[PDB]
């Protein structure tokens, strides 16, 4: 039976390196794994004892005392051509954009990290990095950095929490800063303190775009978390949704602050908070889901989502998760239902198809509601009755075209574990052209 060993680590940042996986996350936090499954956890917290960078708070002074912090957000590490690790490291006072962010570079993955400088800061009094007055509803809060190379080895970093929204810099690749001359890079969506963070970019060689991945909310419980994305034939944009709105037309009502409202059209949603458990059955679920990272694995062309969960009735508590991506007709990522246990995608019969499933729907709010089940049943003659109806096929192999209440969505039939249950369960997730996603559960 599959096995999984869990650990606690926020916004975690996946690095694979030479046949090892790493998240870096908040709080100098990381683990490691060679099989997403079992993980091992490394570091927790920011001290003096910390192996990551000894004498942290010596090392990045400059950094504490800008912040007015004694910890760090969430990190990325990204290893360069020369070899060597690359950390873009942040901190941020917690209540303001009052935030720094700089580059540490390590011969390991596991450290020692050193100390490069500063290239970044926020929530000043005066001028900014772009050489205008710093203003929190247009210039960004120099945290949650992705540092990463684009399809023609071109090196980028995107980033960005509330505040004025989301941007991204051309990086080099000798010496991990920004080009110089760009101030805080360009914008691609956000403003006005919209609840936007935790800027993912990965490219997907089989549909030729790169996709953005987003949380929207609050992390907290209360606070309506999920994870979204959008795409882009270029790196740095224009990305758009399944709709084809703009990203960049995303922001929050001028003169307000954390307007959801205004933002919750935008972005496909994959996932938000939800449960299979019912009264008399047990089910996984997760609350506020997200500040996500993602890996395409080049040998199988298969892809992966990682980041951090809450749980139902477990308040704060917090650990890592793994969820197989796969990528519908229309050139959008599906995720599995049930976090990864070595599943792959298979030949899937009718037969195994038809019979009653558990729904959710993650629709396309903010809201610190969990989603809930209704039943359906998907039958023979390829209708859908129960508390919804519709229809379902099979196209090829695995692919699952669903209607449902005059819908259609798009996606795959995946058997898979359920390890609160402990079975084999077969599967479906799909997503219509709204960017709304559907997951299936069979009875
Ligand atoms: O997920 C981490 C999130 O960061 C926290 O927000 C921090 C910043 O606060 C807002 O700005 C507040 C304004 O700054 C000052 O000028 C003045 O006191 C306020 O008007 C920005 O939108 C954020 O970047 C969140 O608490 C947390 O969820
Ligand atoms: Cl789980």
């Amino acid at each position: 039976k599959p096995i999984f060993k869990e650990v606690s680590v926020h916004d975690p940042s996946i690095i694979e390196t030479n046949g090892t996986f790493y998240v870096f996350g908040s709080h100098l936090a990381s683990a490691k794994s060679n099989d997403l499954m079992q993980w091992q956890q490394l570091t927790t917290s920011v001290s003096n004892d910390n192996p990551l960078i000894p004498n942290v708070y010596e090392e990045l002074k400059e950094t504490f005392e800008w912040a007015q912090s004694d910890t760090l957000w969430a990190a990325d590490v990204t290893q360069l051509a020369d070899g060597k690790y690359y950390m873009y490291y942040n901190a941020c006072r917690g209540d303001s954009p009052r935030s720094a962010m700089g580059v540490a570079v390590a011969d390991n993955i596991e450290g020692p990290y050193k100390n490069k400088g500063i290239f970044l800061k926020s929530g000043m009094e005066g001028t900014s990095s772009d050489g205008t007055p710093y203003d929190a509803t247009k210039h960004p809060n120099v945290v949650a950095p992705h540092t990463f190379f684009d399809k023609d080895g071109k090196l980028w970093m995107v980033y960005g929490s509330y505040s004025g929204g989301i941007f991204i810099l051309e990086m080099n690749p000798k010496t991990g800063f920004p080009l110089p001359g760009q101030g805080y890079g360009k914008k691609l969506l956000g403003g006005n303190h919209s609840r936007i963070e935790g800027p993912y970019v990965l490219y997907n060689p089989d549909t030729q775009y790169y996709y953005l991945y987003l949380s929207y909310g609050g992390l907290d419980a209360t606070g309506g978390y999920n994870i979204r994305v959008a795409r882009s034939k270029k790196p740095d944009g224009p990305y758009y949704d399944a709709e084809g709105n703009p990203m960049l037309d995303v922001r929050g009502k001028g003169g307000t602050f954390f307007d959801d409202r205004s933002i919750e059209p935008y972005g496909v949603k994959l996932m938000g908070s939800y449960t299979f458990e019912t009264e008399n059955e047990k089910g996984t679920g997760y609350v506020s889901p997200g500040h996500n990272s993602a890996y395409y694995d080049e040998k199988t062309g298969r892809s992966y989502l990682i980041f951090h969960t809450r749980f139902p009735g477990r308040g704060e508590e917090h650990e890592v998760r793994v969820h197989q991506l796969f990528m519908n007709k229309d050139g959008w990522p599906v995720a599995a239902p049930y976090r990864y246990a070595g599943e792959t995608l298979k030949e899937v019969k009718q037969k195994d198809i038809t019979g009653t499933y558990k729904l959710i729907q993650h629709g396309k709010d903010i809201s610190a509601d969990i989603k809930q089940t209704i039943n359906i049943q998907l039958n023979k003659n390829h209708t859908i009755s129960g508390e919804m109806t519709g229809t379902w096929r099979k196209t090829g192999k695995n692919t699952a075209d669903i209607t449902l209440a005059g819908k259609k969505y798009n996606g795959v039939f995946l058997r898979q574990w359920d390890s609160v249950r402990e079975k084999n369960v077969m599967t479906f997730s799909v997503l219509n052209t709204s960017g709304e996603a559907v997951w299936g559960s069979k009875l």
